[PDB]
């Protein structure tokens, strides 16, 4: 169990307090309060026994469940997240619904039951019920009710931190999250959450990600990340806005293909994580998330992309530094910087938004991700990473980034690939890094030396291998060809030797990191 513990590396999660006066002080005092009952939510929402698990470990006299007790304090629950939930503590196997539904309950019985009572399907199906087993019956009870316990302190101290909060867009959120916790209903608070602005605390909390239900992907589970925002960086990124229909115009590929019914734009904004829970802090830490999921939200006012910069610092110099160490020859090391990492990240999250969507493929009104199936996720993230750097590359043809950084653009990214495919390369994330890799590698972009067991960038070939990249995968989804999708996918996607070598050479490090946070140690 220590070895499965050091795979987090732990890391300090530390803040600026001179951002924060004394009412900002006890604004973020309640704020992380409830922060902690979504800590405990999500634990009881992840699997059953958790919490009879958590006090059998902790009264326990064994050293050996002291540390099955960190490694659940990670994964929140006895299952190891890294391995496909595999149980370090006992053999019983999670349930696919986790504790949103009854384990005894197939998707059959589900489905039986809304052809049976049809005027179930809208609270069964909902984000915010859980499903129960009442007399014979099955039920969707919301959220509001199920943690009425935990959810009216929650609320009480979003109440008690609105009373602090003198910003009047933070002050309304914190007021009608608060009624959210108890009405069921998030969708007027997600609307002022979308609202902060002129603000120093960047703060959700709710239930947002449906991915720990792995049996319908229906049910959210309650997180929050806490943090501050940073005016002069987030003005930094209010050009990169601006600029999105020059690098839709800018793409490589003919007219036709170029989209400018993207839909609403996302507001971005970098900022200093102080603490997350729930959801987000179990296993792998995020770097960055996209919030609301409501469509009806993203539709009126688009989605709000947050960058974490502090994680990003963190996972830079525990996982990015060391990897690129082992990874590159010694001469292109240097270029492995935080810009590389971080800026690639935002480039990263602005492609998204770009690229095919909404297409007509032989007449008929379609989108890219109905006609590319299973591989859409795949095709998806790499267009992003290739498009990240394609685009950073475009910022320093227009003076935003410095010549210099064109190399480090490069590099950086070249020693990601191998912190994002030790997460896995069957993820959309890890597959799309490697057909990166192995069609750079093929076109000679990047080179594998089989003796020294190293790549690096080939500085005379890259940039027109993301081009060409770029090309042909915004090419496959303009037309929506979920064929060349499979053949791209079953060609590039692959664990090759090159790629099994690397990964070899990283075994003994951290795989991500483990938050220390600085508030826990002052509030306790
Ligand atoms: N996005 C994370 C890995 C997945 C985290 C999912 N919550 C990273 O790049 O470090
Ligand atoms: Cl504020
Ligand atoms: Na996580
Ligand atoms: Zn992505």
């Amino acid at each position: 169990l220590k070895r499965m513990i050091a795979q987090f590396a732990p890391t300090e999660i530390k803040y600026d307090h001179s951002l924060l006066d004394e009412r900002k002080q006890k604004v973020v005092e309640n704020l992380y309060r409830a922060a902690k009952i979504m800590d405990e939510i999500f634990l009881d929402q992840v699997y059953s026994k958790n919490f009879e698990i958590r006090e059998q470990l902790r009264a326990s006299s064994d050293p050996l469940d002291q540390l099955r007790l960190e490694y659940f304090t990670i994964m929140f629950g006895p299952f190891d997240r890294l391995n496909h939930d595999k149980p370090f503590i006992g053999n019983t196997p999670k349930p696919k619904g986790a504790n949103f539904y009854p384990p005894d309950m197939t998707r059959e019985e589900f489905e039986n039951w809304l052809k049976a009572h049809p005027e179930d399907e809208a609270a069964f199906t909902s984000e915010f019920t859980v499903i129960r087993r009442q007399d014979g019956k099955l039920v969707a009870i919301p959220y509001s009710e199920y943690y009425k316990e935990y959810l009216t302190r929650a609320a009480d101290y979003l109440k008690k931190a609105a009373e602090f909060a003198d910003n009047p867009s933070l002050k309304k959120y914190l007021q009608l999250r608060a009624e959210a916790f108890l009405n069921n209903d998030y969708y007027e608070s997600d609307l002022a959450w979308m609202d902060l602005n002129d603000h120093t605390i960047e703060v959700v909390i709710g239930p947002y990600e449906v991915y720990e239900d792995k049996l319908f992907n229906y049910k959210a589970a309650f997180e929050a990340f806490i943090t501050l925002r940073d005016p002069v960086e987030s003005a930094k990124l209010k050009k990169f806005v601006g600029y999105l229909d020059e690098m839709e115009k800018n793409l490589p590929i003919p007219d036709a293909y170029k989209n400018f019914n993207r839909g609403s734009e996302s507001p971005m904004v970098v900022v200093q994580e102080v603490f997350s829970a729930g959801d987000t802090k179990a296993g792998v830490q995020t770097l960055a998330f996209n919030l609301p999921n409501d469509e009806r939200v993203r539709e009126a006012k688009g989605s709000k992309k947050v960058m974490l910069k502090n994680i990003h610092e963190a996972k830079f110099d525990k996982l990015l530094k060391p990897i690129a160490e082992k990874v590159l020859f010694a001469e292109q090391l240097p270029l492995v910087t935080f810009e590389g990492f971080f800026n690639h990240t935002l480039m990263h999250e602005i492609s998204h938004g770009l690229g095919p969507g909404k297409i007509v493929l032989n007449g008929r009104q379609t989108e890219v991700k109905k006609e590319l199936k299973e591989t859409y996720s795949s095709i998806e993230e790499c267009k992003a990473d290739v498009l990240g750097m394609y685009n950073n590359l475009f910022m320093i043809e227009k003076g935003v980034y410095p010549p210099e950084f064109e190399k480090q653009i490069y590099v950086t990214f070249l020693a990601g690939i191998f912190r994002t495919i030790r997460f896995g390369i069957n993820e959309a994330h890890g597959a799309g890094n490697a057909v990166i890799f192995n069609y750079l590698l093929e076109k000679g972009a990047y080179q594998f030396d089989p003796a020294a067991h190293r790549v690096k960038v080939n500085f005379e070939k890259i940039k027109d291998g993301v081009r060409d990249l770029a090309n042909k995968v915004l090419t496959i989804q303009a037309q929506g060809d979920y064929m060349a999708a499979k053949n791209l996918l079953e060609t590039y996607a692959v664990e090759s030797e090159p790629i099994m070598i690397m990964r070899a050479r990283l075994q003994e490090l951290p795989v991500d990191i483990k938050p220390i946070f600085q508030i826990e140690k002052e509030l306790g």
